[PDB]
């Protein structure tokens, strides 16, 4: 199924799978982390629904689906954020009613360095004029890639399938860039520039997790392990 | 001004700049590993000066990039020379360690397993030497970037051009070329991850000044 999709059909499925932009509740420095936490927790629900619609993801065992989301969920939140913030220089659009600047990040101990890395990524996307079709491909790469090196004959089968699906998303990115008129050299170069940004998003996720710990497996299984009823 | 080399000249320069394999100074694991890494750093600086385009950056930026990249560079080198040693990491020719030795150091075995998994990934893609040296140069120029930045990106673009060249020269289709390029660059996010976890581990147990002093030999 997923391996038979054309590039156009991959783009469409990913665009359709997109989760909604959530809001914060209808503010002060003291309630800031509570609001961000509440937002991230509501976004996780929609993240599971989205991941189940990424072609190939539901072909995996539930254990492997849990592993991939457990590895990727914060990178996925962050790339969503930097995407939402791209048109808001110097600000992070956590939600439409929760647009924060650097100074508001100061107030939470540990956060401004991460806030600064997020802002620079959003500036980098803005410089590259990142398109929504490219965004959804990158977010799907993160889902399938971040946990794939921390996993039997079934496991061997699973990893091959993941890499085949990753290869299809690469084909899709290149097709988008060719459709946009880029020369072949420019296509390869832009693919590389986008994927190297994924290393920076990994970096920010690890710094973020350290920060979050200074202040999940079963929960993901519960949401992922639905009945058929 | 390194933007003028051809792909073959870029490969040849990278291959010729490769550092030597050092031995473990002995004749206490973490002390040995610490001693080795500190001696390898010197040779890493000499290597970096030969990466085309690097020296065209200010010293401040040269230092900044090395400070951000050095553990990732040590790790990918470790993974590369451990390929032919399944289940073991060849820290040095006289310092070949397996998991249970890694387990002896509280907080190491998880990253030890990640390193082992990376070397198995390299062995299973049949990573080539010309590819490896391109990947290390990318780590150097990319890890700390987030006119000077323009230049860094413009060298990074030159390395992507070179990778595609090597793959085309191997007979890969255009589709296979961009597929493998992507697989290689996604491995760099796992190398970043292992460096992040390694730094947390090492620190649970300034550098710029030391790097400056190394650039004076
Ligand atoms: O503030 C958060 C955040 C807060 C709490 C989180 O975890 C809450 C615990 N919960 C456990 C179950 C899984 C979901 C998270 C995660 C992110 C967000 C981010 C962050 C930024 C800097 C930093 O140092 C740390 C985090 S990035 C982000 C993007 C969002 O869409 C929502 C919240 C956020
Ligand atoms: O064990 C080390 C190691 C030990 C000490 C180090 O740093 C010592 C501090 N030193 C201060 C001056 C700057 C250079 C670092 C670095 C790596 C190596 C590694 C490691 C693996 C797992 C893990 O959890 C932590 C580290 S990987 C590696 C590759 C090498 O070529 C050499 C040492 C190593």
């Amino acid at each position: 199924l997923a391996l038979s999709l054309t590039a156009d059909q991959m783009v469409s499925a990913l665009l359709d799978a997109e989760p909604p932009i959530l809001y914060s509740e209808y503010f002060s420095e003291a309630s800031m982390m509570g609001l961000l936490t509440n937002l991230a927790d509501r976004e996780l629900v929609h993240m599971i629904n989205w991941a189940k619609r990424v072609p190939g993801f539901v072909d995996l065992t539930l254990h492997d689906q849990v592993h991939l989301l457990e590895s990727a969920w914060l990178e996925i939140l962050m790339i969503g954020l930097v995407w939402r913030s791209m048109e808001h220089p110097g600000k992070l659009l956590f939600a439409p009613n929760l647009l924060l600047d650097r100074n508001q990040g100061k107030s939470v101990e540990g956060m401004v360095e991460i806030f600064d890395m997020l802002l620079a990524t959003s500036s980098r996307f803005r410089m590259m004029n990142l398109q929504g079709e490219e965004f959804v491909c990158l977010k799907s790469i993160i889902l399938l890639n971040s946990g794939v090196y921390t996993f039997t004959l079934k496991s061997l089968e699973e990893k091959d399938h993941i890499h085949r699906v990753l290869d299809k998303i690469t084909d899709t990115l290149i097709h988008l860039m060719a459709k946009a008129g880029l020369t072949l050299q420019q296509q390869h170069q832009r693919l590389a520039q986008l994927l190297l940004i994924l290393s920076h998003i990994r970096h920010m996720s690890n710094k973020g997790m350290e920060h979050l710990y200074s202040m999940l497996s079963d929960l993901l299984l519960e949401m992922l392990d639905a009945h058929r009823l």
